[PDB]
């Protein structure tokens, strides 16, 4: 499959690619305003998620430091990255089906368009100013807007026992995004597309 990861912020963002065990494609890489990365792949990945990492640096070996979404501290990332991070998800060829869905169960970051490049399916989108909405308790030192999970680090928002339900936190996130998921147990955004679609994700996507 191919996946066009495009960076329309006037901020840098060091794009970030895997499925949690491994890179997909190279893993990560640097995009300017403007530039975007088309990337392959591999049809059958399941839990595949694509974000973008602000306020970064890295040294000639790539190794370095984001200040959202860091990867273990790699340009080309191999592991999920640190919340805050708006997060793109999809499991490709599972029984036929592509799933694809926004995330803000890890937070936000960056705005995001997740969108088909071929026929039959919608996108969702999650761009409103959530940072500078965001609520006090969820403000992340280094930048972008913190889930309540991370933050208070409880079932009451993690969602690891008996039955969470939404939350002020959750709510507001939610309000702003209607079409991403804001608590692990929110109903279902997800969208079915045609097994072996092809992608595009935006950063800062045009209104």
């Amino acid at each position: 499959a191919t996946f066009e990861i495009v960076n329309r912020c006037s901020y840098t963002v060091w794009a970030a690619a895997s499925k949690g065990d491994a890179a997909l494609d190279a893993g990560g890489r640097q995009l300017n305003s403007g530039e975007s990365w088309t990337i392959n792949v591999e049809p059958g990945t399941n839990g595949g998620k694509i974000w973008a990492r602000t306020d970064c640096y890295f040294d000639d070996s790539g190794s370095g430091i984001c200040k959202t979404g860091d990867c273990g501290g790699l340009l080309r990332c191999k592991r999920f990255g640190r919340p805050p991070t708006t997060l793109a998800e999809f499991s490709l060829n599972q029984y036929g089906k592509d799933y694809i869905d926004i995330s803000n169960i890890k937070g936000f970051n960056v705005p995001m368009d997740f969108s088909p490049t071929t026929r039959g399916c919608r996108g969702v989108r999650c761009a409103a100013d959530i940072v500078g909405q965001c609520p006090a308790k969820l403000k992340a030192p280094g930048g972008g807007c913190n889930d309540a999970c991370t933050v208070f680090q409880t079932s009451e928002y993690c969602c690891t026992t008996g039955k969470c339900g939404p939350t002020e936190y959750s709510r507001f996130f939610k309000r702003l995004c209607p079409d991403a998921f804001s608590y692990v147990l929110d109903k279902p955004t997800t969208v079915t597309c045609p097994g072996s679609s092809n992608y595009r994700v935006t950063f800062c996507p045009t209104a």
